[PDB]
């Protein structure tokens, strides 16, 4: 029914994601970051976008809401190394968790909301909002599980006017990814499957 391209997407968005708080920066380089988590694992996260180059200095606490690219490895010394991409932010929290408003429209009709989260962080990376949204669409609305639901777009619109979006027919454009944004400044989140 669907093609390999759409199958790969579904595998991507139907796998999980690592969530970690107050991790610590071991080293920050150009295009990369090495960090240690509260559970003792090291992460090697790559940042390929010139528009989103984390400026955390060694010693700082950070948050992870990232996706792995390779299979993590248990080393000879038993240290656990994760191979993730994008998704580092500051440990700031909002005094209370806010209700992000997601609006989906499947083939014209405004579809009901199910499973949709509520976040407590001041800021989240966009690729994160991308995995949270699209994952919702795959489980609940059938995105990538049928030939007739393999496209469309999500579009976050900020309070200041500025917007961000992604085409559901391709994987998130990691290399042109902007820096994290304040989820408390998101006015509306739209999604549309076609």
């Amino acid at each position: 029914s669907t093609n390999d391209n759409i199958k790969d997407l579904l595998d991507w968005y139907s796998s999980g994601s690592d969530t970690f708080t107050n991790s610590e920066v071991l080293d920050n380089s150009l295009g990369s970051m090495r960090i240690k988590n509260t559970d003792g694992s090291i992460s090697l996260i790559i940042f390929p976008s010139p528009y989103y180059s984390p400026a955390f200095t060694k010693g700082e606490k950070v948050d992870l809401n990232t996706k792995r690219t390779k299979k993590s490895q248990h080393t000879s010394e038993g240290t656990y190394i994760h191979f993730q991409i994008s998704g580092v932010t500051n440990t700031e929290k909002l005094p209370t968790p806010i209700e992000l408003p997601l609006k989906v429209k499947v083939h014209g009709k405004d579809s009901p909301l199910k499973y949709w989260p509520k976040f407590d962080k001041k800021q989240l990376a966009i690729s994160t909002l991308d995995f949270e949204i699209r994952h919702q669409l795959t489980q609940i609305h059938g995105l990538y599980r049928s030939s007739d639901k393999t496209g469309g777009y999500w579009k976050i619109t900020m309070n200041d006017g500025s917007t961000y979006q992604s085409d559901l027919s391709k994987k998130f454009e990691y290399n042109t990814e902007k820096p994290p944004i304040n989820i408390d400044e998101i006015k509306t989140i739209e999604a549309e499957i076609n």
